[PDB]
């Protein structure tokens, strides 16, 4: 676990970049009732090795929309430089994802995604600047944060009341808002699939509104996990498994 000097630097870096986050729609396809004009959706993930604190595999996929077929994949082995500390996930993962986006620009610039689904939160975060905001600000791409568990910040808890609301979600697309103690909506719990009970936690990363982000996340869900994140997850784990 890092020294305080490193944590301060990281908090200071998060506060500096937070000023560049845009939490409204800035792309024409976002204001369209069926997202007409959206053709390419990105997904990123990093997989790790059970006995290894140094090596990891980072993946970027691009999928066509709305067919959700993989049209681009880049999976590469990387050397970790920071351990996992909750609230500082970007400093473990985002440097490698930025490089993957730069590599896409050099190899297949016409397949640059119009929005990236990130495994982890955006503005639903201890300091309002999670890994999905961090990636968005560093690449300037629109980003959505999709987390598989609830980050307990600003009075949010996975308590008895919270689980009552999860029971109330009955079908894919059903949602309920995640309200901070300041009264502000930090994200949405989303039941992504008809045949899944555990919701997703969706928040704004960059250059997108929450309502658009929730609706797009739902439209990418063949299973519980949205297909761009699901394919990056499957492919980066396969790469590690085959070289292990
Ligand atoms: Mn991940
Ligand atoms: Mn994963």
């Amino acid at each position: 676990r890092p020294p305080e000097e490193t944590l301060s630097l990281w908090k200071g870096e998060q506060a500096r970049l937070k000023a560049r986050v845009v939490d409204r729609d800035t792309e024409a396809w976002q204001r369209d009732p069926s997202f007409s004009g959206l053709q390419k959706v990105g997904g990123v993930d990093v997989s790790f090795v059970k006995g290894d604190s140094v090596r990891a595999c980072a993946s970027l996929v691009v999928l066509s929309y709305p067919e959700l077929k993989v049209v681009y994949e880049d999976s590469r082995m990387v050397g970790l430089k920071a351990p996992y500390v909750s609230g500082f996930l970007a400093f473990r993962e985002v440097p490698f994802l930025v490089e993957l986006v730069q590599r896409l620009q050099e190899k297949e610039p016409d397949l640059m995604p119009q929005v990236v689904l990130v495994d982890g939160n955006g503005v639903l975060h201890q300091r309002g600047f999670g890994v999905a905001c961090h990636l968005g600000v560093l690449t300037e791409l629109p980003c959505i944060g999709v987390a598989k568990k609830l980050l307990q910040v600003d009075g949010l808890e996975n308590n008895a009341l919270h689980k009552e609301k999860i029971v109330l979600l009955q079908a894919g697309g059903d949602t309920f808002p995640l309200i901070g103690s300041s009264g502000t909506v930090l994200g949405m719990a989303l039941r992504s699939h008809d045949h899944s009970t555990k919701p997703l936690y969706v928040s704004v990363g960059h250059r997108i509104s929450l309502e658009v982000a929730v609706r797009l996340t739902h439209h990418c869900c063949r299973f519980r996990i949205p297909e761009p994140i699901r394919q990056a997850d499957i492919r980066s784990r396969e790469y590690i498994r085959r070289t292990l």
